């Protein structure tokens, strides 16, 4: 009566189903739902997550237990990361846990690496769509993501589906140029009709240009510092910029210029958070520069509204997005491919 | 790659691994070791854990959320139940080293396994299975899985010892079927059904038997003090594992009056559990000096302090740990074959 | 010059309540407040009294827990601190510790109380802010008799303003303790005081003895840190025709019970809704509710009996009993220490100066 | 049977008349040692998770910590309260601590959480310089500069006057406005007659930097969002020791020293010495924003579980680097000591409270 869905099975599952048109009918409603439902009673459906370090001797393995009970998605999502995993190559390794929202029969286990990644790229297109609309004529031609792994790869393939005739360069910059071509060649055997192009984070001269002509910046990097600087980006106001970052999730980490964060809270502007109580405890940019929650808004909060005057430097056209990532994310998008995942897409269990 | 562990594939690995020298030789050092490394640093092994309600309606349910990080078993017991009556979840078994996915069990025999080595942990240390003395007869108040565990074990362990094996439950038809069961799987063992209400006819048996278990949901007293034999050259064990609220009780509050009284100590798998769960200690008022741990038994010796001299009654109660289910289910992951497992490559 | 502190001892706190409590003074001052403290923390519950700390001492020559208790209402901020523990009750000294008022603006050190009567006031105050709404003092359905199950401040206090609230329809006070001693000086102290009442010590042993008054009694109090029912069904008025009204504040763990499980397993079997402070706090604090099963839904607490009329829930119609269960919010005790830190006269405080 | 209210003036002058060389050295400091070392080893069972909650009232905008510790010694609470409204008025982090009984829990000191404070927090600063600068160096410049005033750095800078009497002839105090700091000059001036006291401003750059240069004992005492303390302002002979103790962040987004000098600390490898590794890389922006980790911090009480120290040097300069956030066993040790040391004239002591 369970399925256990791996993450090819995910990717599959996804790469069969994923259309402009999909992302915005039947993905992106799923998740705001979960955020507003979650908005609503917060304690009730994310108890506070317990964190433990690893109790073994040969491990620096920090293990997080985050339950998730809306009333439509129940479950629990098991995270574990750390250096060694880190050096090791496997990163955040865990598993997302589907419940029967009235019984709690366990329903479908998930491995969490591809549902985390595509859920925080539904996230990050969820403010996007939003702010910036597909139909927009203040869209630069180019796409720079700093990051690689699975959150870059969502975050471009969703943002390729969406904005196609918009976008004609993606930019994948990296600390380490390996696994930054790596990207651009699976990347661009994916995507025929869109030039990819990899750069390493001191190679500044040779991306400033396309992250200059660029209007959508995706931050997925475990940076302590920076790694987009104001002066890279454009500052024209005529054109919209959209920077959506989600690799910071403690004080120490940051990935957009802590002058910029603290220009955008000088001069008013509100930034687009997830939530804003685990962003002013969790994301550096908001924490190093001193924000807070009045001027924040949450993603759900942008569909209950249509002036964004208040999220968008006049300046420059800017637009700053953060996120770190909620359990609800990963239990309502969980719940929904479960229920319309087919067998060929997962390990069915009879009889558990 | 992961392995999916189903109630059938537990059940198969025991029955085929189970045996008076495996339960002696593995089964129970690993979860000793288990409660004694969980005693050592109980918040950082099993952390607090985690209950809500459901916040969908058309449901009463309560899911609750048991983390375990121990050196060696890392992971999480999800148990679901409430109103609407049962008690459905899983065990989560990770890499100790990683985090990645490892094992996926079902809750309900893996939890019955280790409450029925758990009672038996503590029975084999004060009623040795080489013992002279032990009355030939068994009673347990229950049914279910937890019985069956519970007898099945014990009947491996005090094979000539225990000769009638006697179910007591609130209806008969679940204690007939347990009785076929164990009958088909015990042939040199006879095996009695009763009712609460029989007492008449299960009195002669409850008072020639040495080993008695609670495995009910009573939330009433179901084993009566004045219905156990109180011979003092008898030694009796009575391992309570049904309560796990404070309003149930299995146990004669009389009979557990006069052991706090008489200065006897309870043998608890935790201290702050079973003060916080059970209602045999709750509603006696029973204090922690009072009180012996399981592991603590294999530390130290008894000084008579968990038996009662005047009737040679030892009481243990058992309400549940995380550790007991991560333990053992890590030890089955280790140890099940491929046979016995759903597994899954490239999780 | 500067700021100023006040320390307000337990001699301070008890000449401030005796010199100015009246039948009026509980109705139209100390209740409200209380009311109001009780109807603030329900709305916002985490916000204003944060989940406690509670660490057992780790020095070794002591068996003292601490407990930290945080209050941030919009009006009333600061903390209470309590310590007990064997050794504590062994000594006499039981549960030790202060009460600490804040400004509400600035955060500066206000008043610092003696914990000891300031928190059996607000207990007895809490008693009365359910029974005088359940059971008014003009009822028709009341017996003449009250039982206080205890001695000490609690039981004291809980008498006292009782009397002073019920006077022409409490005619007799029957004082219940494990110890005869100090229940014939409480009804000495409470004699001398309340000269129209009659106030009677017995023992929990006197059974038959007591019994009579029991059943003429309309008003039960439970004062005392039984882990066994003293309060028994068998002992109580079962007539429908006469009101029971009992005020549980004892019990505060789970094995402490005052109240026949009987009854309460009775109560909850019969739908009846039982009146507390703080749900949370009572269904796992409170030995009656945890021993019985209790749960959320067929509970009320005491400011929500003042969101409806309709009494019929928290009385069983086949006895006429309505059950009370508190075991203590620090929002209590900040509410009451700010009202009497802002009403105390200097005569009755240790005013410092420049602190 | 009695409690005791420990008012400010009551504390600076149990201070003021039990501070020498020796007393800091034989009495203060070891007591203080044994707080940290002691929390260090059972951190959670003495010092449990602090609660904080902001004002649930409409007209503030003050927030209140509420900081327990339960150590074997010195049991109590310390509740502090600040936030915008209060620093406006000149009132900032207002509170008191309390002392209990470490047998019955009952209270036995109320102490004003603002003087306390200040002295262990200097007393936490000259733990670490006295062990990694011993007051017999010869290369130690002359001058103090001490960055901010208030009760910190007049704490600060006497505990050095009195540890560095012979080594400390110019002391020169900072502040973006003067008159603070020439208040601060005056009261440590008629203490300390031998010893030249100045007061800056933080735009007189051309003013101070010669006095900085020829200084190596900088306090940091500062509520500054931007870095007051320059690179370019510090000595930079390696013959010559520079020790610099922060005391002004106590949120992610305060700094005081300079970002180049902690980033270059950081990929240069040098440790600097905290309270606590973990409240500094959750509290102070100098290690949050330059990206420190625990393997690179060695907190104050370790300094003394060791004698090699160039770890904490930059031997480029000479400069180390310590930050103090606070921790509340550092209040209730001084508060149990002084308790249980002062005498009745300088106490408010209460009978049967
Ligand atoms: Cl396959
Ligand atoms: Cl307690
Ligand atoms: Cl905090
Ligand atoms: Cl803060
Ligand atoms: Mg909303
Ligand atoms: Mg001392
Ligand atoms: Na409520
Ligand atoms: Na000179
Ligand atoms: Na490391
Ligand atoms: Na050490």
């Amino acid at each position: 009566h369970m399925k256990v869905i791996r993450d090819k099975d995910i990717k599959s599952f996804l790469n069969k189903r994923l259309t402009r048109e999909s992302i915005f009918s039947q993905f992106q409603p799923v998740l705001l739902r979960g955020l507003a439902t979650y908005a609503a009673n917060p304690n009730a459906i994310v108890p506070p997550r317990i964190v433990q370090q690893s109790n073994n001797s040969e491990s620096d393995t920090t293990h997080v237990f985050m339950p998730c009970i809306s009333p439509t998605e129940v479950g629990i999502k098991v995270i574990s990361g750390g250096p060694s995993n880190n050096t090791k190559g496997l990163g955040f390794q865990g598993c997302v846990m589907i419940l029967d929202e009235v019984t709690g029969e366990l329903n479908a286990i998930f491995n969490a690496a591809c549902l985390t990644a595509f859920r925080t790229a539904l996230a990050s297109v969820l403010g996007l769509t939003r702010v910036v609309p597909v139909d927009s004529v203040d869209v630069l031609p180019e796409l720079c993501v700093f990051g690689v792994g699975q959150q870059a790869y969502w975050h471009v393939k969703l943002t390729l589906l969406l904005y196609k005739e918009k976008i004609a360069k993606v930019n994948i910059l990296n600390r380490t140029l390996a696994n930054a071509e790596k990207l651009k060649e699976e990347l661009g055997k994916e995507f025929d009709n869109v030039e990819f192009r990899a750069f390493l984070f001191e190679e500044d001269e040779k991306f400033k240009p396309h992250m200059e002509n660029s209007s959508i910046i995706y931050g997925c990097t475990p940076s302590t510092s920076a790694v987009i600087k104001k002066d890279h980006l454009n500052k024209d106001p005529k054109y919209r910029k959209f920077i959506s970052l989600i690799g910071s999730y403690k004080p120490h980490m940051i990935e957009l210029d802590l002058e910029l964060m603290n220009d955008f809270k000088n001069n008013g502007v509100k930034v687009i958070v997830d939530s804003k109580e685990h962003t002013l405890h969790e994301a550096g940019e908001l924490i190093q520069s001193g924000y807070t929650s009045d001027q924040l808004i949450e993603i759900h909060e942008l569909y209950e509204t249509e002036e964004f005057s208040t999220i968008t430097d006049a300046t420059t056209g800017t637009t700053v997005q953060k996120i770190v990532g909620l359990s609800i994310m990963d239990l309502c998008m969980g719940k929904y491919i479960y229920e319309n995942i087919q067998d060929d897409d997962a390990v069915v269990v009879n009889d558990f």
